[PDB]
C-alpha cells in the first residue's frame, strides 16, 4: 500500500459538497435537485451537509473561476470538521484547477473524497497527495435520484464508507438505467425506467489475479497524460485497471487509440487485470469489445483477464472503487471483489 | 539548436520509401499509385528510388508485423547510400514500432526523413534521436497526384531539400483540394477539382515572434503523450507549435480537450506562437477557431500569436516544416517564414 486510507464515516459526521467541474448545482432550475441529494445524505446516512463557499454560485461563475473551485477543495480538506467530500457533478474542465492545488494540504488532511467522470482529475489530486479517494456516486446523479435512491448504491456506500471490514465480492446490480429525465422539479415525482442487467462478461483470461485499483473515466484520464498530475511509475505495477466511458459515447476507434497509448506507456504490460464499466445506454457495447480485444492481440496480451459490463461509471446504480485498494478478478467464476476495507 | 540538420539532396541521390504505418502501397489495387509517385521522384527531381524489403508486402502483413516496419526504417538509416527517406502514406498504428526502434542507429546516420499524419510518430523517432525531420508530402498522397504534381508542392520540395539557403517567407497556395478521388488506376487520367484559397488568418496576436518548430498531427501527437517518445521539456521552450487535423475530422470539442492538455503540460505557456493547417475539406473551419480561442481565453493567452489556414496537413498542395528550424509569425503582415535552410 502506498496510499493513505481515510477514516470511516458515521452518523453525525459533517460532509462537504463541492463543484470542481460543472457548476450547475447552483443554477436556479437545478438547485432543487441538489437539495434533494442533500436530503438523502441527511436522512439515509444521518450526515450533516455543508456546501463550500463557491460551490453553489452557478455554472457561469464556476466556469470562469477555476481558482475559486480549487479554494473550495482546499477549504474542505483543511477544515477538520469535514470528514468527507462529495462532488456535486462531473464536467470537462477540472484540469484547469491544477495550477491552484496545494497537494500538501491534501496530504496533511486525509479524508473521504468521492465522485466520478471529470472528477477523475480531482481523484488524481488526492492520488498525487498519497490519499486514496473513491470513484463513486455524486450528489446530482445518484444521491438525488427521483422518488428513491437505488438500494444497490446505498448498500455500496454503507459497505465502502461506513465499515472498516473487507468489502468483499461485488455482485452485479439486478437492474440499471441511463434514461434521460430532465432535472426540472416538475419531474421529481417520476421514477426513471429500469432495464434488466445481464451481469459481468469475461472477455478474456483464465486465471485468478489480484492487483491494486487505478484508473477512472478513460476519456478524462487523457486530460492528465503527460502532465505532472499523471501517477508515478510504481502506481502502475501489479495493478487492476478500471475504465468507464462517459455520456459523449466516445467512438470505438478512440478506445482503441487510448488503449494503444497505455501499451506505449508500458502500463498494460504491468497490469494484472482490467475492468470496464457499462457504457451509458449500453451504446457501443459490442463495438468496444472488439477494439479492446484487438489491442490486446496487437501487444500479445490475450491472457490478461478483462471483465466487462460492471456497474460503475455513467449508469445507475453503481458501486464504489477505492483507489489503490486490492482487487480481485476470478475468471473461473467471472467475479470481482475488493479484498480490503475502503476506510479505516 | 538541438536537432541535427541533414545534408541537402541532389539529382542522382538514392531515396528510400517506407511503410511505417498503413501498408496499402503494396496492395494490388494501389501499387500503380505507388509507381506513379516513384515516377515523379525520378523525372521531376532526378532521384533514384528504392523500396525497403518489407515496405510493399501489403497492408495485411505490415499491420501484423510492426517489427518488420521498424527494421525497414533501420535499414534505410543504416544504408549510407540512402540520402533520404520518404513515407508512402500515414495510418494510425506506427506507435507500435516504438519497442523496436534503435535510436542510436538514427543518431549515427543523419539524413532526410519526410512524411505527415501518422508519420508524426516516426518524426518523433528522429526527434528523440536529435535529428531534424520534415513534416511534408508523402508518396501516395502528394508525389503521385494524378496527371501532374502541384507546382506549389514541387517548389517547396526544392526550396527545402535541394537548397541549403534560407527558405524564407512561405506564401499561401493559390488553390487547394482534398477531394476524394479513389486510388484505382481507372482514375489516373482524372484531375482533382481545385478550390480557391483565401490565405492565412490571424486569430490573435499583435507582435512579431520567432521560435523553433515542433508539433505535427494533433490527433497523432496524443498517441505519444505520456510515453518516452514525447520530446523533452527543453524542446518546448520558445517554440512555434504547429498542428493539423486528420481526415477523420476530429470533433471541435476534442481540439479543445487536446489544447487544454497542452496548457496542463505548460507547453502553451512556453510557446512563442502557434500555426494551424487547413482542415481537410475545411470541415469545422469556423468551429475550430472558436475552440482554439476559448482555450487561450481560459488560460490568459490572448496575446499569443496564432496563424490559421496554412497549407500543410491533410490538404494539397503542401509546404514543408523542418522540425526544430527557426520560424517566424509576423502579425503585422499575417505572414509566416522559416528563418533558415531545411538542409545543410
Ligand atoms: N439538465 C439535465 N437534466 C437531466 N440530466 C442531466 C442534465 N445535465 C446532465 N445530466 C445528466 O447527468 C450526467 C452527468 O454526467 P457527468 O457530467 O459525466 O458526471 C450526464 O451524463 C447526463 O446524463
Ligand atoms: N483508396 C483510396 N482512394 C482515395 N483516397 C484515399 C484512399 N485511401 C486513403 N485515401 C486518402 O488518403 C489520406 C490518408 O491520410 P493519412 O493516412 O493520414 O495520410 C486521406 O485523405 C484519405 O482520404
Amino acid at each position: 500500500a502506498m496510499l493513505i486510507k481515510p477514516k470511516r464515516l458515521q452518523a453525525g459526521d459533517i460532509v462537504a459538497t463541492v463543484s470542481p467541474s460543472w457548476g450547475g448545482a447552483g443554477d436556479s432550475e437545478i438547485r432543487w435537485r441538489y437539495e434533494q441529494g442533500v436530503k438523502r445524505l441527511e436522512e439515509v446516512f444521518g450526515l450533516t451537509v455543508v456546501p463550500m463557499p463557491n460551490s453553489l454560485k452557478g455554472s457561469e461563475f464556476i466556469y470562469n473561476n477555476p481558482q475559486a473551485r480549487a479554494e473550495d477543495l482546499m477549504t474542505a480538506f483543511q477544515d477538520t470538521r469535514v470528514k468527507a467530500i462529495i462532488a456535486n457533478i462531473g464536467g470537462q474542465d477540472s484540469i484547469r484547477l491544477l495550477p491552484y492545488i496545494d497537494f500538501n494540504a491534501i496530504r496533511e488532511n486525509p479524508k473521504i473524497f468521492m465522485g466520478y467522470a471529470d472528477v477523475t482529475i480531482s481523484h488524481l489530486f488526492c492520488h498525487k497527495a498519497g490519499l486514496s479517494s473513491f470513484y463513486g456516486p455524486a450528489i446530482l446523479t445518484d444521491f438525488a435520484e427521483n422518488v428513491e435512491m437505488d438500494p444497490y448504491t446505498v448498500e455500496m456506500v454503507n459497505r465502502t464508507l461506513f465499515s472498516n471490514e473487507m468489502i468483499g465480492e461485488i455482485q452485479p446490480a439486478p437492474e440499471w438505467t441511463s434514461e434521460r429525465l430532465e432535472w426540472i422539479e416538475i419531474n421529481k415525482d417520476t421514477r426513471r425506467t429500469m432495464q434488466q442487467n445481464n451481469g459481468y462478461e469475461l472477455l478474456q483470461g483464465s486465471t485468478t489475479v489480484q492487483g491494486r485499483l487505478i484508473g477512472g473515466c478513460i476519456e478524462v484520464l487523457e486530460f492528465a497524460k503527460g502532465t505532472e498530475l499523471w501517477p508515478e511509475k510504481k502506481h502502475w505495477e501489479d495493478s487492476i485497471l478500471f475504465f468507464e466511458t462517459s455520456e459523449d459515447h466516445p467512438e470505438p476507434s478512440y478506445i482503441k487509440y487510448w488503449l494503444r497509448n497505455y501499451a506505449a506507456q508500458g502500463i498494460l504490460q504491468k497490469a494484472k487485470g482490467i475492468i470496464f464499466g457499462k457504457p451509458k445506454d449500453e451504446m457501443y457495447y459490442e463495438e468496444y469489445k472488439h477494439e479492446i480485444l484487438q489491442v490486446m492481440k496487437e501487444h500479445n496480451l490475450e491472457d490478461l483477464p478483462i471483465l466487462y459490463n460492471l456497474n460503475f461509471g455513467h449508469t445507475e446504480p453503481k458501486f464504489i472503487l477505492p483507489y489503490g485498494s486490492m482487487a480481485e478478478i476470478d475468471c473461473e467464476n467471472g467475479s470481482f471483489s475488493i479484498l480490503e476495507s475502503g476506510v479505516e
